């Protein structure tokens, strides 16, 4: 057997070359493209030696050994990245091990710049393959961790859309937007495997597999308990691995479990018959974003077998974790409707009420009200969610972000402006996205997108502290992540920020930028102005922004605009620290 003829076989040749750029990129971070790409031919080539003999010299050697042997010919491996050239002097498994070890989450390579649109689409008009392969590497090199089958499924989508808006009249109006949107995409994914794996250590196999369990559910709910539990079991082996980092053994883990749910469509959910019918490749993906299939009719209510009857305690008892789970599944089945979390949180509240009242002598009476103690707490995201879309139709994207980014600077004053910016514009952008689904879907999709959003802010957050209120939003259970971020109140300990003149000086410039980039400049100057003044009102702060907006309306109809910015906005700063006191 050559499983690198049998590799080359089910991948392609252009996706196997793609992908094998990738783990090149991945390990040997800081060596140029044009000697991965040296790297990627001579693999390629000895891998067609493979396809054409199966028994040719060295075909029957592992991937990892051939991986491994391949990176130990790299004559910089010493002057470059010393300690792991000494990863060659040991024998697999250990010399694959002490390679995953040596690959570097933060390389300190320079920000990735957007070129301008007009020379993007030259590049890629004149050498599409070069084009996109660099800027794989590129994206490659700096996320190492990255899931390599997913960031080959998003160069695709990346080729699209410049296929499309470079042959368009105006190629900056198609293609930004979208290479925006693709952006927070890739960062979304990225932070939902980061989200996975440090949820996996830091909370344990345990919580993982109640999410799972959940999760699954609500996307099979035609599937039996049995059925979910084994997808469950698998489900967490395979992330455990794909966490560890191997990216072969992460690949073989989710192909297996593919094929697995391929072949028992029938006990899974009517859904799959599209996913089951892709390549390997792509077949794993399009199941975990396959959507939820339809719930039977006429499920009986829980109350029978998690109320009523008199075998409640006794059933749990025996099997806690099997119990809780036969619950969360029955929940989540007939609840597409809610987060996972909220599930998570009845699911312990269940838990909870068991524990107490099965230690009493009349358990069911105890546990009688279990069922009205879940209503509030469906109803705190459902409402939440409610007034936040309300908001958001009333003001718009733009004001909607501008009143998070003031009532968040007013509870976490301390957290740098650019920080408060970004959460504030992510928050109203879950606003956009998630307000046009119809409540059914809403907070699924809430849920979702304040992860990533949530994540990128404690992320940020545990890099450079300044908030103890911030640290334990960011390190309780996911589960109460978004409730303790919902309970942050105004900071009354706050010291406000000594007014700075410059902090408060507009330029002509700004008539001429991008709505984006313009955005960004008055949001930042308005995070500014409540840290100047905290305890501005909503009327005061309204008066302010009002004025800047004449201002800024003045003065970019205005011929001579440098000296109206100027003259202008030292009357503008002066009125207004006069109006805010
Ligand atoms: C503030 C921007 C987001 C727009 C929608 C409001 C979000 C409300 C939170 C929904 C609950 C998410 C999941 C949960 O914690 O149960
Ligand atoms: C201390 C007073 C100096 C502040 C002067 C005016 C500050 C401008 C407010 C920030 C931008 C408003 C946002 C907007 O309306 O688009
Ligand atoms: O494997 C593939 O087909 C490819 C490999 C590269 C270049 C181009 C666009 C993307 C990324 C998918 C083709
Ligand atoms: O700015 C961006 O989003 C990016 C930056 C680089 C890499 C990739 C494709 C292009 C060029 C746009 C993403």
């Amino acid at each position: 057997k050559s499983e690198v003829a049998h590799r080359f076989k089910d991948l392609g040749e252009e996706n196997f070359k793609a992908l094998v750029l990738i783990a090149f990129a991945q390990y040997l971070q800081q060596c140029p493209f044009e000697d991965h790409v040296k790297l990627v031919n001579e693999v390629t080539e000895f891998a067609k030696t493979c396809v054409a003999d199966e028994s040719a010299e060295n075909c029957d050697k592992s991937l990892h050994t051939l991986f491994g042997d391949k990176l130990c010919t790299v004559a910089t491996l010493r002057e470059t990245y010393g300690e792991m050239a000494d990863c060659c002097a040991k024998q697999e498994p250990e010399r694959n091990e002490c390679f995953l070890q040596h690959k570097d989450d933060n390389p300190n390579l320079p920000r990735l710049v957007r070129p301008e649109v007009d020379v993007m689409c030259t590049a890629f008009h004149d050498n599409e393959e070069t084009f996109l392969k660099k800027y794989l590497y590129e994206i490659a090199r700096r996320h190492p961790y990255f899931y390599a089958p997913e960031l080959l499924f998003f160069a695709k989508r990346y080729k699209a859309a410049f296929t499309e808006c470079c042959q368009a009249a105006d190629k900056a109006a198609c293609l930004l937007p979208k290479l925006d949107e693709l952006r927070d995409e890739g960062k979304a994914s990225s932070a939902k495997q980061r989200l996975k794996c440090a949820s996996l250590q830091k909370f344990g196999e345990r919580a993982f597999k109640a999410w799972a369990v959940a999760r699954l559910s609500q996307r099979f709910p035609k599937a039996e308990f049995a059925e979910v539990s084994k997808l469950v079991t698998d489900l967490t082996k395979v992330h455990t691995e794909c966490c560890h980092g191997d990216l072969l053994e992460c690949a073989d883990d989710r192909a297996d479990l593919a094929k697995y749910i391929c072949e028992n469509q029938d006990s899974i959910s009517s859904k799959l018959k599209e996913c089951c019918e892709k390549p390997l490749l792509e077949k794993s993906h399009c199941i975990a974003e396959v959507e939820n299939d339809e719930m039977p009719a006429d499920l009986p209510s829980l109350a029978a077998d998690f109320v009523e009857s008199k075998d409640v305690c006794k059933n749990y008892a025996e099997a806690k974790d099997v119990f809780l789970g036969m619950f969360l599944y029955e929940y989540a089945r007939r609840h597409p409707d809610y987060s996972v979390v909220l599930l998570l949180r009845l699911a312990k509240t269940y838990e909870t009420t068991l524990e107490k009242c099965c230690a009493a002598a009349d358990p069911h009476e105890c546990y009688a009200k279990v069922f009205d103690e879940f209503k509030p707490l469906v109803e705190e995201p459902q409402n939440l969610i409610k007034q936040n879309c309300e908001l958001f139709e009333q003001l718009g994207e733009y004001k909607f972000q501008n009143a998070l980014l003031v009532r968040y600077t007013k509870k976490v004053p301390q957290v740098s402006t650019p920080t408060l910016v970004e959460v504030s514009r992510n928050l109203g952008k879950v606003g956009s996205k998630c307000c046009k689904h119809p409540e059914a879907k809403r907070m699924p999709c809430a849920e979702d997108y304040l992860s990533v959003v949530l994540n990128q802010l404690c992320v940020l957050h545990e890099k450079t502290p300044v908030s103890d209120r911030v640290t334990k939003c960011c390190t309780e259970s996911l589960v109460n992540r978004r409730p303790c971020f919902s309970a942050l109140e105004v900071d009354e300990t706050y010291v406000p920020k000594e007014f700075n003149a410059e902090t408060f000086t507009f330029h002509a410039d700004i008539c001429t930028l991008s709505e984006k980039e313009r955005q960004i400049k008055k949001q930042t100057a308005l995070v500014e102005l409540v840290k100047h003044k905290p305890k501005a009102t909503k009327e005061q702060l309204k008066a302010v922004m009002d004025d800047f907006a004449a201002f800024v309306e003045k003065c970019c109809k205005a011929d001579d605009k440098e000296t109206c910015f100027a003259e202008e906005g030292k009357k503008l700063v002066a009125a207004s620290q006069a109006a805010l006191g």
